[PDB]
């Protein structure tokens, strides 16, 4: 696998990739995977919140996708969410995340069932999307913070959250912490 040296090569890497109209998972996967992560190359966006994660857009990808940053603060963690319809890839950049896989609610109420629960590696990259599951991710530590790179095609400004003991869903609009080291409004 083609790999990047610093994060620049990895995002000039994605604009080719997703380019074009045809995009493949595995490769995409790999080649996120096989960057190594540098927190010198990515302090400037590791902006972290004392109650809640945050989210930090790192690169646009001409109008393809998102690439963002998100700071998991000791014991920080999301809620169970979809990927409106897109493509969802997420690297560790530092720490660990557990990634619990959810199994989408039907009409009728009741709790949600568990697919499938791991933890992310370092360095390692994982990928979903909504015929796959629903996911909720986590930082393990209480003690230490965790920092993964997120990746959507296409980009998307909403995503439902999903209430384990009923699974009732309602929609959020996804907001960022920072934008290209800049913290926002
Ligand atoms: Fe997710």
């Amino acid at each position: 696998v083609l790999k990047p040296r610093t994060l620049a090569d990895l995002i000039r890497i994605l604009h080719q990739l997703f380019a074009g109209d045809e995009v493949n998972v595995e490769e995409v996967q790999a080649i996120m995977e096989a960057y190594e992560s540098d927190p010198t190359e990515w302090a400037m966006y590791a902006k972290f919140d004392q109650y809640r994660y945050t989210r930090n857009l790192v690169d646009q990808g001409n109008g393809k996708f998102n690439l963002m940053i998100l700071c998991w603060g000791e014991g920080h963690g999301s809620s169970i969410h979809d990927h409106t319809n897109s493509h969802c890839f997420l690297k560790m950049l530092q720490g660990n995340l557990k990634e619990t896989l959810f199994a989408w609610p039907d009409k009728k109420s009741n709790e949600m069932v568990k697919k499938s629960e791991r933890v992310l590696r370092e360095n390692q990259c994982a990928y979903i999307n909504d015929s796959i599951g629903l996911h909720r991710v986590e930082n393990i530590s209480h003690t230490e913070p965790a920092v993964s790179l997120h990746l959507y095609s296409p980009p998307f400004d909403t995503c439902h959250a999903f209430d384990q003991r009923t699974g009732h869903k309602n929609k959020v609009t996804m907001t960022f912490h920072s934008k290209f080291g800049i913290r926002t409004p």
